[PDB]
DNA sequence: GCCTTGCCGGGTAAGTTCCGGCGCG
DNA sequence: CGCGCCGGAACTTACCCGGCAAGGC
């Protein structure tokens, strides 16, 4: 169903992005699994990315509830559910094995979360090198040149750069197709 | 002349894992 | 009894931001 893997391509690069994927072992002998997206802007999160979410959960028949927890640097979509869990985890898995409607959608999700968004250069970080190395096959494979170098040498945060000569096949093939390339 | 890109420190917006609670068979 | 949802929240750091300078045509 070709819907929901983009939907479900473009959330997984939002957690992976600005979220994560937790197995909590309580005592008990209880569990959590936990499906979590953060952001600071909670017209984002509430308008956007929940009724994604939302869609996903009520297609894939998950009954529980999408929690939004008000911490206090940032808010928090939560979906605490052992079959939401693997449904992503599993998926994660699977990433090299994505095809094209995917890609784009996880690379947008990654940018959504990681991404440069004056959109003045087109930069995504992150600290998983094979992660991005994954992402910057695609690019090329898609007629995007890009490089990945060490950016942060304090922290292990590299970081992928989208040469700004394929800057319109970028900006408009993969973050959105009504977006103008070239920003204010 | 203009553009692109690697570097690198600032500091915040992310991420991670505790807790106590309740529900299910 | 043995697990899985809910609602938080403390705690840590991985991003992003953005200016600078080398280098390419
Ligand atoms: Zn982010």
């Amino acid at each position: 169903n070709e819907n929901v893997s983009g939907i479900s391509a473009y959330l997984l690069g939002l957690i992976i992005g600005d979220g994560g994927l937790y197995k909590l072992k309580y005592k008990g002998n209880r569990s959590e699994y936990r499906v979590v997206i953060t952001q600071k802007s909670e017209n984002l999160i509430k308008q956007h990315i929940a009724p994604l979410m939302q869609f996903l959960i009520d297609e894939l028949n998950v009954k529980s509830k999408i929690q939004i927890v008000k911490g206090d640097t940032r808010y928090e979509l939560r979906v605490s559910s052992k079959k939401l869990y693997y449904y992503f985890a599993n998926m994660l898995e699977r990433i090299r094995l994505f095809n094209m409607r995917e890609q784009i959608a996880f690379i947008k999700g990654l940018y959504v979360a990681e991404g440069d968004k004056t959109l003045k250069r087109l930069r995504i970080w992150n600290k998983n090198k094979a992660l991005l190395e994954i992402v910057s096959r695609w690019l090329n494979n898609l007629g995007v040149r890009n490089t990945i170098h060490l950016d942060d040498h304090r922290h292990g945060v590299y970081v992928l750069n989208i040469s700004l000569r394929d800057r319109i096949k970028f900006v408009h093939t993969i973050l959105s197709s009504h977006l103008n390339p070239l920003p204010p």
